[PDB]
């Protein structure tokens, strides 16, 4: 059957214990990484979140959540983060201010996790993003909000591409520096991969954080296959408009369902990108029906496939399952295109997309760059970070010293 399809084997039938509660999700996956300040908790605080946590699990939450119920309980802590960010800003506690917003931020992100299905949760994403914004102006080099006109755009597409914007001082057309495109995943959007662009900056690298069509601001149409094509022509044609960036030295990295983008933009963009990332995407056996009628329950924190069907545009995951093929860079002929420099880095055992793609992705085309993390899931983590940095940093010729850049990463 399915137990038989897959690298996993019959992993994909057994449940994850987080999706019993609250309490097991929190108990068992989220209180560690939020204590660590890692993702999905950058910028956070156990501080925040534990007294949050205490209050749902009190109340019993659990699958199916009403996500207007869900996203109110970390509402009262983000309006005190808020407040406690505005009076520090009022006092002249720049350092202060900056760490309350993105406080602040992080509590709305994860009252919208794991995508805004909801209208509280709607309501989540613009306040986050503004307290976030509020936060990065304050940070000793400001990242800033880019609206890039979506010039390549069609009829029922957005006007703008909002991303972060980072460059690193003494960058200019005189001695222009390399960027980092950082395409952002299925929950965490261009407010959480914010964190990687302060150690980018300090290696002399410019970033670009943009979320993948169906996600936070991004205008793509969300059914459509060839949606982040035209995106990436808007995002590619800012960058080259901005002179301090070398448009010789972009590297796309991919986190999560951002390595599908990354993957596909390395063919469909190829002469436009140095290099391209998948972290922990997929390519094909992603969209199939066995896949997607199991991951529901397993690694991902919380309704993984259905969450999927919403990003790509579609009312529930049987009508999502019925026309998913079509998304496969296999099915649609992309992986038979050339490719710009391409690295493909996963866990074996990841339960969110399967190591599958990454053999279909070897199995297409030009050969391509894999490093497989063997006895981990999703992402391969943390070994992935290492290895990707590592290659970055002898492609644009960067210092080598990865482990300063890593550390910078926990809150
Ligand atoms: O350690 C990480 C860091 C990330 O940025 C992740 C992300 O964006 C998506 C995901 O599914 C897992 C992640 C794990």
């Amino acid at each position: 059957s399915a137990t038989e399809k897959y690298y996993i084997r019959d992993a994909i039938t057994k449940p994850a214990v987080h999706h019993e509660s609250y309490q097991k999700l929190w108990e068992t996956k989220w209180k560690k990484p939020c204590e660590m300040g890692v993702y999905p908790f950058m910028f956070g605080s156990i501080k925040d979140f534990e007294p949050v946590a205490q209050e749902i699990i009190k109340k019993g939450l659990k699958e199916p959540y009403d996500w207007d119920e869900y996203a109110q309980m970390y509402f009262p802590k983000a309006e005190e983060l808020a407040k406690i960010a505005e009076e520090a800003e009022a006092a002249g506690e720049k350092e202060k201010a900056s760490e309350y917003y993105l406080r602040s931020s992080a509590v709305y992100r994860i009252s919208r996790f794991p995508t805004p299905r909801s209208e509280k949760q709607k309501y989540a994403w613009r306040k986050g993003c503004e307290v976030f914004y509020k936060g990065a102006a304050l940070m000793e080099y400001p990242i800033k909000e880019v609206r890039i006109p979506h010039k390549h755009g069609i009829e029922g597409e957005g006007d703008v591409v909002p991303v972060n914007f980072l460059l690193p001082p003494n960058a200019s057309e005189t001695s222009p520096v390399p960027c980092v495109l950082i395409i952002t995943g299925l929950d965490g959007y261009r407010t959480e991969l914010a964190v990687w662009q302060q150690g980018w900056r300090s290696k002399g690298v410019a970033t670009v954080i943009a979320e993948i069509p169906g996600t936070g601001d991004s205008p793509a149409l969300r059914q459509d296959p060839t949606s982040p094509d035209r995106q990436w022509s808007s995002v590619l044609d800012w960058i080259e408009s901005q002179k301090a960036v070398d448009s010789k030295k972009i590297v796309a990295w991919g986190f999560s369902t951002g390595g599908y983008y990354a993957l596909r933009m390395a063919h469909t963009h190829k002469d436009r990108l140095l290099a391209t990332i998948s972290l922990g995407g997929g390519a094909h056996h992603m969209f199939d029906r066995e896949w997607l009628e199991h991951a529901n329950k397993l690694e991902y924190p919380f309704d993984l496939s259905n969450t999927l069907a919403y990003k790509f545009g579609y009312p529930d995951l049987e009508s999502f399952i019925e026309e998913s093929s079509k998304f496969s860079l296999l099915n649609d002929g992309t992986l038979q295109k050339p490719c710009t420099k391409v690295l493909l880095v996963n866990g074996n055992d990841d339960e969110i997309f399967p190591i599958d793609d990454m053999f279909v992705s070897l199995e297409n085309g030009q050969p391509k760059l894999a490093r497989m993390v063997k006895g981990k899931k999703h992402m391969g983590e943390p070994e992935s970070f290492s290895i990707i940095l590592e290659w970055i940093h002898k492609l644009l010729g960067l210092d080598g010293k990865i482990k300063e850049q890593l550390a910078m990463i926990p809150s």
